[PDB]
């Protein structure tokens, strides 16, 4: 029946991306009640990047001196303090579209949808998983930045992500809606770099277990394995490892494929070995590992 | 800056979906003012599959024996009629959420973003293109029919796929808005086969110069060829051949990278012909063909 790639329904988010602009500076700002959250860089100039005093070059700031429209119509800032990365704006009205919602600190290979926005608008929307290292390979341009990454749950929506900025390899960092950034990343214009990055195993699990259930059997074999022989190729091949807890995770996607963990994770094992022999898995070339085992089920089942 | 498939934001469209239950079958629908929209097989019954009378199996209704319902609270309907392969029902309330809008029927290798839902409720958000054989690689449960593809061009919203249904390959057929369906499909559970799929060749090379734009030039080489040399290669390897409109329609993404869409051409075919050796074009290791030249701009230039 298809296996796509596809982020939530991005709704209840758009009713909250307002525009924030600080002198010149412009970039997305998110909108829940009478708060509006921002990146705290919106405040630098083009030179306050190298190094810049946060604290001090907003102890030179008031509320009138932030300017904040939703669509086009100006919301009064009556309040504004540094929270960690963020920028916590106190507004004069409270957002009549703010959803039900929490903010969550989402692990590492757990994915979240990206709502990327220029000027307060949404521009588009694409799912992506949290790198191991602690960053993202998003689509991001200038302005991007306050642009959120978030998980729906029934009518809640769960906020993970804010954008900050791109690193050296084209890969994108940012924070939780704390402003506490993901990764040992810094809101500067110096030389930082990402760890090197492995590949999220149970994802790419997952990803075979939607493989098998959308008809897509081939790379199966006979072999099995235990948890301890697939770990020492797991390193070879920079995969994350495997503990206990992720093959019990996949349970429910083993039960319903009647393929063991350790069956599919052998079949793996062969692959990471054997190739591909220029075949394709759902159409993908190489692993994919960008799809958890929740994204999996959710589309596979309702 | 990143590539990703990235989908248009939903909002306006999520606030058009509406649940159409007629008997027991339960399908999505799309409400725009005082008309909802639905697939005309919601009136089928397990049977009336392999060879159902519509025009007949409608004669045996009215307004009332099709329920409509918006998240909880049901429309009352107030007309019924055929629109080709859909049902236009009339409804007492007119739609508060109703954007601007369009109904417009997409050519193939034109792109539109797809909103899966089941009852009524929107569960993701995908883009995708339509095929040259006039087939969609979409991911559906049962359910999911009733779910729109549609473009947003500012504040309007241009719907253009309704699905209907799976083709053997695994593959998605629909129609537009006026319920004209897509290639030669029916809906009805005959054997039906899509054509041979060929590649669209237009958006295989926007992709490049994206991949260019994104600082990825290595399958560029020196030389160049003639439209006439690569349409013959073209045939070869399954690629629709290329009408000088297409080179014209490169131009701004030929004069923003300063590649002669033919010097572009000339790295395709060589491409064609020279594998990838087992490298990577903005991470895939084949050809992407599922991005416009407009997709390929809007995501590189604001
Ligand atoms: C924020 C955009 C915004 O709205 O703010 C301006 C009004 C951007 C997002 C970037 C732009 C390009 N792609 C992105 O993801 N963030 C920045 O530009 C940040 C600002 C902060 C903090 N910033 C500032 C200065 C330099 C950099 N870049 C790098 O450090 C860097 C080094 C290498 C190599 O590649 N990037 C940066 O992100
Ligand atoms: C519509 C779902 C819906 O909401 O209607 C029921 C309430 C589905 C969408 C399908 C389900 C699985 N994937 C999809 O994209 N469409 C149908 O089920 C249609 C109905 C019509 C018209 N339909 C009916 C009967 C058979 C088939 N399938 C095939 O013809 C077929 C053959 C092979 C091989 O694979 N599929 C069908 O789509």
């Amino acid at each position: 029946s298809g296996f796509r790639k596809m982020a939530f329904p991005s709704g209840k988010v758009e009713g909250c991306m307002v525009q924030v602009t600080c002198g010149t500076t412009t970039l997305n700002g998110l909108w829940l009640d009478d708060t509006v959250y921002c990146p705290r860089h919106v405040i630098c100039t083009a030179e306050d990047m190298l190094n810049p005093n946060y604290e001090d070059l907003l102890i030179r700031k008031s509320n009138h001196s932030f300017l904040v429209q939703a669509g086009n119509v100006q919301l009064r800032v009556i309040g504004h303090s540094m929270q960690n990365c963020l920028l916590r704006l106190k507004v004069d009205t409270s957002n009549p579209k703010t959803p039900k919602y929490k903010f969550v600190r989402i692990q590492p290979g757990q994915t979240f949808s990206v709502l990327a926005c220029y000027n307060g608008s949404p521009s588009g929307v694409y799912q992506c998983a949290m790198r191991p290292n602690h960053t993202i390979k998003g689509s991001f341009l200038n302005g991007s930045c306050g642009s959120v990454g978030f998980n729906i749950d029934y009518d809640c929506v769960s906020f993970c992500y804010m954008h900050h900025m791109e690193l050296p390899t084209g890969v994108h960092a940012g924070t939780d809606l704390e402003g506490k950034f993901y990764g040992p990343f810094v809101d500067r214009q110096t030389a930082q770099a990402a760890g090197t990055d492995t590949t999220i195993t149970l994802n790419v699990l997952a990803w075979l277990y939607a493989a098998v259930i959308n008809g897509d059997r081939w790379f199966l074999n006979r072999f099995t394995t235990t948890l301890n022989d697939f770990n020492l190729v797991a390193m070879k091949y920079n995969y994350e490892p495997l503990t206990q807890d992720h093959v019990d995770i996949l349970g429910p996607l083993s039960a319903q494929t009647g393929i063991a963990v350790l069956d599919m994770c052998a079949a793996l094992k062969e692959l990471l070995q054997n190739g591909m022999n220029g075949r394709t898995i759902l159409g993908s070339t190489i692993l994919e590992d960008e799809f958890t085992p929740f994204d999996v089920v959710r589309q596979c089942s309702g």
